[PDB]
C-alpha cells in the first residue's frame, strides 16, 4: 500500500558501475550519453529512490558529476550501484567497469 519513505540522504562512499542505457526501469528512456542512474531494487530502496537526483563523487579521482535515477540496478546491494556509460566518463574510465563513488540519497 502506501509508504512516505523518509530516508536520511546523507554522502557515503559506495560502488558505480557503467550499463547499456536504453529504457529505464521507472518511467524514463535515456541513451548511453545521457546522466541518469540505476539504483538497487525499489524493494529494498523503498520505492522513493526511483526519480531522486544524485550527486556521486568518484573518490579515486575526485571527479564529481550528478545523475538521476531513472533505472533498477537488481543484481546489487544497497553498497553498490548502476548509471549510463556517458556519467561514468564523468566519473573516471569506462574501462575500470565499477568505480568507488560517494552518492547521495
Amino acid at each position: 500500500g502506501h509508504a512516505p519513505a523518509e530516508k536520511r540522504s546523507t554522502t557515503r562512499e559506495g560502488r558505480g558501475t557503467w550499463y547499456d542505457t536504453g529504457l529505464g526501469a521507472c518511467g524514463w528512456n535515456n541513451v548511453n550519453s545521457d546522466t541518469v542512474i540505476a539504483l538497487s531494487p525499489s524493494v529494498y530502496s523503498g520505492g522513493s529512490h526511483c526519480g531522486q537526483t544524485v550527486t556521486v563523487t568518484n573518490v579515486v579521482t575526485g571527479a564529481k558529476a550528478t545523475g538521476t535515477v531513472a533505472d533498477e540496478c537488481p543484481g546489487c546491494g544497497p553498497n553498490d550501484i548502476d548509471m549510463t556509460p556517458g556519467l561514468f566518463q564523468q566519473l573516471g574510465s569506462l574501462d575500470e567497469g565499477v568505480l568507488t563513488v560517494s552518492w547521495t540519497l
